[PDB]
């Protein structure tokens, strides 16, 4: 109970900036995200021994992919640790327990396809889902791992408190369907600029969140150049794997997954920062002023990526 979790004094203080870096050295993840929840939550929110064996049964359950793995579940989940700490007050115990769970578990089981991939090889998970494919899969497979015994971090949560944070995490899972991104913001952008903006509306709060998770997501792109740029590789080695994956069954992959095209990645990135990365974190600046940062480290990767073009690196 009295058991803090305390980081090397540049880990301390880096952590609490949004562009940090968690490392390459794996082992010190967990540590890193009990750090977050006790800092954001209390020491007392979750019994240690089942955080724990949670943390794990997740880490577990996240493939060796070259993008949608591990790390990235724990980078997202610090992202969300920045921003619910920089809007302290905004916030319920609840929405704060959730959110970093969320995020920890947000892209479980992915396997390095789109949802469109899965509905060209006629993927089961397609079936199943007809719509956010990856997304339900992935809030499946959270209830799974909370219901293994010994794993249950909301056993003291009242039943209601308990469909409160569960809901939760099942609409903050289903925001980071990118398809869903686009008409989100947009009813956003539309709801600040005419004031009807209100946080106690509860379906106003879940457009909010939907847009954090999605800022959490692409919280590669709000990093130090060098960091984005090696994580854009990343991102590449998978979509040029499904592009083979596409031609496998006699498709024509676009440009973005076609490792031939590969020319074209530099404009392929300002596309992405202009239609997606600079709007997202625009909105959410609005929505929150304290979250400017990621829209200014946006920018920066944005401007970085303009350069690549012009042969400056
Ligand atoms: O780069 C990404 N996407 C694209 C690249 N090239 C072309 C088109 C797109 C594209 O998805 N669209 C949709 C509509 C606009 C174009 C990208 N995508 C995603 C997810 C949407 C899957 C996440 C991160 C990403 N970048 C990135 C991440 N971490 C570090 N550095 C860069
Ligand atoms: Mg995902
Ligand atoms: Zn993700």
């Amino acid at each position: 109970g009295l058991m803090q979790f305390t980081l090397p004094v540049r880990l301390c203080k880096e952590i609490e900036l949004f562009h940090f870096d968690i490392g390459p050295f794996e082992n010190m993840w967990p540590g890193i995200f009990v750090y977050m929840v006790h800092r954001s939550c209390g020491t007392s929110c979750f019994e240690l021994e089942k955080l724990c064996r949670f943390i794990m049964s997740v880490k577990k359950n996240y493939r060796r992919v070259p993008y949608h793995n591990w790390k990235h579940a724990v980078t997202v989940a610090h992202c969300m640790y920045a921003i619910l700490q920089n809007n302290h007050t905004l916030f319920t115990d609840l929405e704060r327990k959730g959110l970093l769970i969320a995020c920890l578990c947000h892209d479980l089981d992915h396997r390095g396809f789109s949802n469109s991939y899965l509905q060209k090889f006629d993927h089961p998970l397609a079936a199943l889902y007809s719509t956010s494919t990856m997304e339900q899969h992935h809030f499946s497979q959270t209830v799974s791992i909370l219901q293994l015994e010994g794993h249950n971090i909301f056993s003291t949560l009242s039943s209601s408190e308990y469909e409160q944070v569960l809901e939760i995490i099942r609409k903050a899972i289903i925001a980071t369907d990118l398809a869903l991104y686009f008409g989100n913001r947009k009813q956003l952008e539309e709801m600040y600029q005419t004031g009807s903006l209100n946080l106690n509306n509860q379906s106003h709060r879940d457009r909010v969140i939907g847009l954090m998770m999605t800022a959490c997501d692409l919280c590669s792109v709000t990093k130090l150049w060098p960091v984005t740029k090696l994580t854009a590789n990343d991102i590449y080695a998978e979509f040029w794997a499904e592009g083979d994956e596409m031609k496998k069954l006699g498709i024509q992959p676009i440009p973005m997954m076609d490792r031939d095209k590969k020319d074209e990645v530099p404009q392929g990135q300002l596309g992405f920062y202009n239609a997606v990365a600079i709007p997202c974190y625009t909105t959410l600046t609005q929505i929150l002023p304290p979250t400017e940062p990621l829209l200014k480290a946006c920018r920066d990767n944005l401007s970085q990526w303009e350069k690549v073009i012009r042969g400056e690196e």
